């Protein structure tokens, strides 16, 4: 759709290159980061690399499905981390860009 | 008054305000009532649907993006403050899904 193409070429494009994007470009690697409780707490892992591949492979049926994956990714960050963690501020920053850009998504 | 703000008021707020899980979000978190002396230490920008609704009713917003940011802050506040296993987290996620579904169909 027009909408998915916008989420791909405008919204993801903008988030991907952001200085705070790097933790979100691939799945959380619980072994490398030493987080034995990550997959016990976060039951639906999501990252922008996954979303991006989904956009490329025509996985999504509707814009809202993709927006829901974006939302899951940010929500997982807030749920798992301490409120004072830098990553929380990084996610909030990225989430505000997402919504600002979503407001202009062609209908 | 914008077409988007009227959409957020008539479609988004309408749907969310009457939802069966909306009741925790209809007024600001009352830290005294709930026995939460750290609430305002952790959440620096409290937000609730009662405030957004009043803002929509009083033409406080200049752009729909601003109203959408308030909704977002309200949900984010919930995920940050609460433990992962808390029922309110699931209530918030339910409401936020409806939010995102509706904003996908907002004009322009
Ligand atoms: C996304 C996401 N959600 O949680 C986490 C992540 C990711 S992915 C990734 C490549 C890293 C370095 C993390 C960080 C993290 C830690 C410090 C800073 Cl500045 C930024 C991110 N934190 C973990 C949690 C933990 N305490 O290790
Ligand atoms: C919104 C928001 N963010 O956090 C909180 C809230 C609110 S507002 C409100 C009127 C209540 C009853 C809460 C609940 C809460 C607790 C149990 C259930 Cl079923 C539903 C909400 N939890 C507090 C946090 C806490 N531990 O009390």
């Amino acid at each position: 759709t027009n909408q998915l193409q916008y989420l791909h070429k405008v919204v993801m494009k903008a988030l991907w290159k952001h200085q705070f994007a790097w933790p979100f470009r691939q799945p959380v690697d619980a072994v490398k980061l030493g987080l034995p409780d990550y997959h016990k707490i976060i039951k639906q892992p999501m990252d922008m690399g996954t979303i991006k591949r989904r956009l490329e492979n025509n996985y999504y049926w509707a814009a809202s499905e993709c927006m829901q994956d974006f939302n899951t990714m940010f929500t997982n960050c807030y749920i798992y981390n301490k409120p004072t963690d830098d990553i929380v501020l990084m996610a909030q920053t990225l989430e505000k860009i997402f919504l600002q850009k979503v407001a202009s998504m062609p209908q």
